[PDB]
C-alpha cells in the first residue's frame, strides 16, 4: 500500500508547493491532486484566495511537530523535478485540509497517482455545500 516517510520542512512556497529535506536532499514537493489559487506566475497571478491558501499551508507545516510525505504508486516526480506526494503535518493530510476549507480544488488527476482521489472529492463536495472560500 502507500507508506508515510519522514521529511523536514525547509520552506513553504505557496498553497500547494513546499520545499522539504527528504532522505538528506532538498527538493520542492508539489501536493498531489489539488490546485490552489496562484500567488506567483503572471499568466495566472495573485488570484482570489491565493494569499489565504498559501498562509494556511505555511501555518500548517510550520507549526507541525512532524512532517511526513507519502508517494503514490506511479511516478514520484513531475516534469519540473518536483516530488509528487500527499504531505501530512502531525498526521493530518495537508492536501485534504485545503480542499475541505475550499482553498483548493481537486485537480491534475493522473492515473495511477490517484489513490486518495475519492476521499478528496468527498471533502471538496462538503466545502462546496458549505460554500467555503472558493465556493462562496
Ligand atoms: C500536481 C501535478 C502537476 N503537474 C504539472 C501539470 C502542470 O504542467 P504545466 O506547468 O505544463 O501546466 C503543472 C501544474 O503545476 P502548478 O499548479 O504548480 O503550476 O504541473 C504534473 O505533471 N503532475 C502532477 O501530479
Ligand atoms: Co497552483
Amino acid at each position: 500500500k502507500l507508506h508515510k516517510e519522514p521529511a523536514t520542512l525547509i520552506k513553504a512556497i505557496d498553497g500547494d508547493t513546499v520545499k522539504l529535506m527528504y532522505k538528506g536532499q532538498p527538493m520542492t514537493f508539489r501536493l498531489l491532486l489539488v490546485d490552489t489559487p496562484e500567488t506567483k506566475h503572471p499568466k495566472k497571478g495573485v488570484e482570489k484566495y491565493g494569499p489565504e491558501a498559501s498562509a494556511f499551508t505555511k501555518k500548517m507545516v510550520e507549526n507541525a511537530k512532524k512532517i511526513e510525505v507519502e508517494f503514490d504508486k506511479g511516478q514520484r516526480t513531475d516534469k519540473y523535478g518536483r516530488g509528487l506526494a500527499y504531505i501530512y503535518a502531525d498526521g493530518k493530510m495537508v492536501n485534504e485540509a485545503l480542499v475541505r476549507q475550499g482553498l483548493a480544488k481537486v485537480a491534475y488527476v493522473y492515473k495511477p497517482n490517484n489513490t486518495h482521489e475519492q476521499h478528496l472529492r468527498k471533502s471538496e463536495a462538503q466545502a462546496k455545500k458549505e460554500k467555503l472560500n472558493i465556493w462562496s
